[PDB]
């Protein structure tokens, strides 16, 4: 039970947005994942062995092995709680539960979601042309997604505080809907209802660039 | 080609002193590495898995297998650059010529010295009893060794700057006597003769604790650098 990662979250936001690591490579490496692809272009997210690119254009597509990553986050999932949600709760309540349950932040946490999410917002990050800029600083326009019951499925690690260049500090969750047509990197959702499953994991691998 | 480490400095830093790994775990993941010892009891050198633990008293032993460390890096040392001096350099020169060779930050480095230092001090950690304390909070005194003229073996990594919580950012060293009997880790040091050996590592591999003290301990203390700085210097 491993976390594999990619080149370093520090060395994304820097805006080195290419790397060498295939699909081929993460699958590898695990089933289940998020991050990103070359250029920039598209969120990426990973489950059950098969990975999904999600592009600014609205438009999904399978990701071809041969595509390269310059920042990706996979493991094997192995959840061992489940969490049955019957009612509507949020983002943050979901994560008062895994908090709850697994309390050091000394640890990695990942989760996958399968519901009906009664909101989901999304940005999907545009394919940038070099030279390239600071990720805060693009400069090209980027749409907060909307989502209102959606089936879906989603994707999340919770990465230690004291981790924060290496990776996404804290919960850092991706989003597919059901058609695999639409979602992104999350900024906020609520689930009306579904199944979710998560595990602690206390090992680490990065490949560097 | 890969960076084995078992927990994180920032743990040791804030006194998680006692791990479960051992050093026959360490030698399942390299044959070349340093690290300290359960109960912060000394500095670990390892090269040619041959493991070493050099204790605050001036004793020096060769380590049992099934001693516990709470910080150790590990790795195959497989060099893939050499250089020979005949005349005296410095540790920073010694740092300058990898720099040269790798200049990258994100990569790793391992280097290994055989030859003969014209100085070198070492400081070797006092061995805590709890309750721990942090190592910017020690009240033990912290004994220095001072070596001159004196044959030896120095195992070293460089670390990604951005990488100072995870491991010691920047040159980590340790060093042993030829007699095996003194060393330690590594404060400044000058190269009388001796051959170098160094290499690049694109790929780090950490075990976390799961134990208790693990679990609770604060790992993003205020001025890390600083503090992982005025304790490894
Ligand atoms: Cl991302
Ligand atoms: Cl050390
Ligand atoms: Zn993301
Ligand atoms: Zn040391």
């Amino acid at each position: 039970s491993v976390i594999y990662q990619t080149s370093l979250m520090s060395a994304l936001l820097s805006g080195v947005y290419e790397g060498d690591t295939t699909i081929a490579d993460l699958l590898a490496h695990g089933d289940f994942g998020l991050g990103t692809f070359n250029e920039l272009d598209g969120e990426m997210i990973a489950f059950s062995s098969q990975v999904y690119q999600l592009r600014a254009d609205g438009s999904a597509r399978a990701a071809k092995p041969e595509q390269k990553t310059p920042f990706a986050v996979m493991t094997w999932f192995q959840p061992q709680y489940r969490k049955t949600f019957d009612a509507p709760v949020s983002r943050q309540q979901i994560h008062d539960v895994i908090d709850q349950q697994i309390p050091s932040d000394n640890l990695f946490c990942a989760l996958r979601i399968d519901g009906n999410f009664r909101h989901a917002h999304t940005r999907t990050v545009p394919r940038q042309t070099p030279p390239y800029r600071a990720m805060t600083d693009v400069l090209d326009d980027q749409p907060v997604f909307r989502f209102n019951q959606r089936e879906g499925v989603l994707v999340g690690f919770r990465t230690p505080q004291h981790m924060q260049g290496i990776n996404v500090a804290g919960y850092h969750e991706h989003f597919i809907t059901d058609d695999r047509q639409g979602g992104g990197h999350l900024l906020d959702y609520q689930l009306e209802s579904g199944v979710l499953t998560f595990g602690e994991i206390h090992k680490l691998m990065i490949d560097l660039p």
